[PDB]
């Protein structure tokens, strides 16, 4: 049971959770706990050496880790979205080889991919086609995810050479240790302080032909067609939503334990014990209930993702669309719930809980930070567009 | 397929939904539509002539009807909760006898049972013991459910006699047409106008010995022990929540249809198509998303109810407690979502949509009425008590 | 003391508030109460025979009436907005003559004015120029305000003549009793049921030159220039906002009195006294607080309207602009508080409060109806545009 | 004009707000700015050399400061609660003596006062009576306000000696530099980091007879009787609330400027200007509107505070009660508005705005910390008890 193993790591990590949040930098030791656990091959078929877990199970693992550490939740979760990219646009040969290498070596995969808010011809990383059918990467990807400690890096570049291939997105999986690749210790933010989300430099970085995932612009073409490559956004977004849900659970549990041990009753109102306060009880109710709704929706979307995933290349543009609509709603549900609980929980904790040795603001800071990755407003709009007009979201990296 | 049948009834009923809400009284013709559909025996075991459907399916049928007509959803829905009472405290012979006649005769079951907020010694219907092992009923049950058109009536009376049975709640299933039983044409409310929830008078109504369900005070004892009789509340409460969700879908679908065909864009804002307004789109998103979360939680709870139901008498106080805690949360989720959607949908419908010929306020009026059956605040409180203090709710008729 | 006069009317109207809502039609007797009270000349200057009240006092009067009856609040409030149109675009002579006639004859003013959701050549009322400098009106104004019982009617027509004046909006003040004018007994809605907001047909209705208010397109010119005529919207929107607040107070008071005397405590939760239930108490707090913020903002906006009104024609587009932004916020605050309180009040009232004899849903239905006159989403947007970009609302009939 | 002084300080302090927040510790240079500004004697009567400012003006001064820096806002605001304490329970000679020196020396006043959530014999600071009519203080006050840098310290001690004075709270104002007084450099919290709110040790600290403010137990007596001394809670709570409103404005302004200058439009949605995003516009609208209502309510409470303050001893317990109810609602509004805006502002700011060099989370951390001083839940409950039952708050240090 990967979920039990994940909880084991959580047990270990909580003892250093405050300090690690305070220190920032890379979670080198915890990255190693995860590597050693075997959990990095969670979604690799058993037959290539992995766990062969299904999407609902994998998502439970993300949630468990995220409750202990928002940054480790994001790191591991974003790791899981990477390999499937091999499947969604790569060949059967790349897929077995790379999946096998990932399971065999317990590889961390990282991400230096989409520039979600830039016209492709403005992307900082250029891909120059070479005679042997490969490409050369140049530039800096400024916001990466888990590139720093990774073994295998999933990179996107745009052909900006004024050939007719101009504007083509090139997808590749290359060793992070390839010459010319520098994942920088670059990252600073109020939250998610240990996700290593700084920049990565590429300086005459060679991509071998067999390291290119599918044809040029394979992703953009799959997006337009809503073929299997278009499962990228629903997968990544559902993971993000469950990271937030784990963080909300983490907040709710830390709060509940503090209320049980350290909180004082408000004696001017005649309350005898902090756990008996009628408004404290109500608040925990509402936190639980909001999460109940959000988690049930997350689980439903995960089972829907499994069903669609099981169709392989036989998924329809309606499948992808219905799935993306559902995941967009989970993203919204998770965002709002996690934000509201992360902050609201202080009310039942009380003044002495603001001491930094509790680090109770880390949950909020962690969600407040990543929830800005892409605007929740257009996640809501996409749902409304579908409800009202039956229109599906425009396939892209985040919708 | 009972849902197919119910959806068939839904289309037919929708054409007169506005007038019926405005007229009130009994939906005599639609009740007969239900009788004729064969659907009244939905939850009756296959071996006695019923459909032998499981709880999740029965709930989908309820949701289908509730979306077309809130009163009929509740009426039918509450009907389904009555018979199982036989199973929960009645005997093996009572099940075989009553289930067979319910299914074979296509009987409406009605309800004149608990007075949920009155001390038992204050209940208006007394059961005075008779020598032959029966009872005679006297008094008026001021709030009933479906008694009026029913064939079989489930009644509670309290022994306030002086006998050794004194203070005990007696449950019985007797024919509604028995002498002394007068279900009054009594019901008035801003909403749920066709649910026939008026008073029923009892004047020397004799209950035969084999019509008595379980020992004297069986429900109360089952509650203390959390034995099978204590599933009453989780069942009815889950039924209610899904009525509210059905009503929310009816409101949301009605709005969508009107916005698409009848709504005008706000041209002072330069909007050219009502369906392309960014705030209209956002609002439809928010409605869907709140329902998405509430529906998913309701459905999980339906499966947990099935699980617990299938355990028969081997259910534990732990099984019952966890279930009620989950249903309590669904009741809250559904209450809030149906209220917000029922009311909010007006924002995107527009001024001309307030005309009575649309009856667009019926959804809100239906949810607003029944959501007061028992206070959502203590549904919320019960969840908080479990989350914070690990307490399960005290078993009773509404918790 | 006009507020004292208003409380006197409220006390008179109180016993039959339920009855009036159920009957719909015209509040013929109560419209007469208002006429006899002298309050219709509240905003007419003392020098012309009126009370010469300031805007804050006039708005206090509106709130009293609205608290007693949403429809009468609306009728009286909209009446107050019509008269100033004489001042804002009429000549000094029309001003002295009409103000004097309104005050001396105690005239009801009515409205068959803007078609807020149509470009002018799509307006249903045509204004055809006559040699003598007058106009003839033809067509139907489908949404009117107080036209049915009025003495003086403010009408808008569009020159659709292929005249040189074509496309011009003509504003006029004519007797409702002029031949060819037919205010229909046409109005039906779930709420605001006695506001006589039906259609008015115009059949070759003559408007004399001295009945024309300002130049052709006077409103549009004054708006574009943000001259004094452009105060219509802030005046009208501030009145609307205070009607809603008045209705919110009405619901809150009705609820409280019911809770104090008739609400039952929830005994399964062990509550002995309903007025001591902790969640009931919290809910009344939240109702009061929402109202506390919204009322204080409204009052501040009233004094700002006064300051601006007193600048006469020396007001700048900045004065008008800042004022409208302030009123836009009050409109949003009032809309939301009145909707939330109108409905939420049921939670603390209980099941028996759904009986039609209490008509407790009249408050919500009234606000729910009129809050759709113009979209609150764009009141909110106008505020946001100003906060972020310093942009002022585009002047029109609702902004 | 003290407000012009406050605005001058605030402009300067905004510039170093980010670093000072990250550094924590004491704001020594800024505390010295305040002293030099003359602003510390704001509430000292003109006849003793102070500003003699009225409450609305003093409260505006707190807001100005808080918008720039929440910590300085709390420090200065709490300082201001100390001064009136001389008036409300001291003698006329103490008034002349203490007020003169504060104004002349520009003294910081600090606080080792009430234990708002502790029973009197449980207070850590005991007051042992001395022969000369003075007291000796022993123990450590764990939560102080501005004690560390103060010149004059207001201390409460409880008689726990088994004299006839047992249980009496003794109030005194002593020089902070008195032997035996040790303010520890103790303060740490996620927010309000520069408010110097740590512990202060008292070790056989002598209180001279003329240093005692009023009779033994003067405060508790004043509370029970609702005499003038009982204005402490409404004054402190209104000050607190305006700190939150100040912080909320600070958050809002910081966001608006960032959005205008640094925010990226979301190009997948076809947005060309970030300031033209309809949902970005809506959010700023909503932020503005929440603040609009709360500010107006706050300003209203300050004038009511003036009215009651100006009544001197002729204030009634009803005067006190009504004001405290009004202030409670302001406290609730400000808490909620500041929390929602401090956090929500990140949505329209975007990902790069999470960099620590912007310190944009400092607004939330500051409000989130101090909003826990006393539970807003009971501010809400106090309002509801008044609305429903006409009950007033139990006079104390926070109500």
């Amino acid at each position: 049971d990967p979920v039990a193993v994940a909880r084991g790591l959580a047990e270990k990590w909580r003892a250093t959770a405050v300090e690690r949040d305070r220190a920032g930098g890379s979670a080198t030791a915890e990255r190693e706990d995860l590597r050693a656990s075997g959990l990095l091959s969670l979604l690799v078929p058993r037959e290539y050496g992995g766990w062969g877990a299904d999407w609902p199970t994998a998502i439970e693992v993300v949630r468990e880790i995220a409750a202990a550490d928002g940054s480790l939740g994001h790191l591991f979760g974003y790791h899981l979205t990477n390999a499937p990219m091999i499947e969604l646009i790569g060949s059967q040969e790349q897929e077995e080889h790379l999946y096998t290498q990932i399971a065999q070596n317990n590889w961390w995969t990282g991400n230096a991919s989409s520039e979600n808010n830039s016209h492709v011809l403005d992307w900082k990383v250029s891909a120059t086609p070479t005679e042997d059918g490969g490409y050369v990467l140049n530039g800096t990807k400024h916001f990466c995810s888990g590139a720093k400690g990774s073994d295998l890096l999933f990179v996107f570049g745009v052909v900006q050479d004024d050939s007719p291939q101009q504007g083509a997105i090139i997808a590749a999986a290359i060793p992070t240790s390839r010459a010319g690749v520098t994942p920088n210790d670059d990252w600073a933010a109020i939250g998610m302080r240990q996700t290593d989300s700084g920049s990565t430099d590429f300086h005459n970085v060679k991509v071998e032909p067999d390291e290119v995932l599918g044809a040029p612009n394979a992703f953009v073409l799959a997006f337009i067609q809503s073929e299997r490559g278009s499962l990228f956004a629903p997968i990544a977004q559902l993971i993000f939503a469950n990271v937030y849900l784990g963080i909300a659970h983490g907040a709710l549990d830390a709060a509940r334990e503090y209320t049980r041990t350290q909180a004082r009753p408000w004696t001017p109102a005649g309350i005898q014990q902090a756990t008996e306060d009628p408004y404290t009880i109500r608040s925990y109710g509402e936190f639980t209930i909001a999460l109940q709704g959000a988690d049930a929706a997350a689980r439903e979307a995960a089972h829907l993702l499994q069903t669609v995933w099981d169709k392989g290349d036989a998924l329809t543009p309606e499948d992808r669309g219905e799935l993306m609509v559902k995941v967009s709603g989970v993203k919204a549900l998770a965002t709002n719930a996690a934000l509201n609980i992360s902050s609201g929980v202080f009310e039942v904790i009380g003044a002495r809980g603001t001491h930094p040795r509790y680090g109770f603001d880390r949950f909020w800071r962690n969600v407040r930070t990543h929830s800005l990755h892409d605007p929740v407003s257009y996640k809501i709009a996409d749902v409304g567009k579908h409800t009202l007009n039956g229109q599906y979201p425009i396939p892209g990296f985040t919708s």
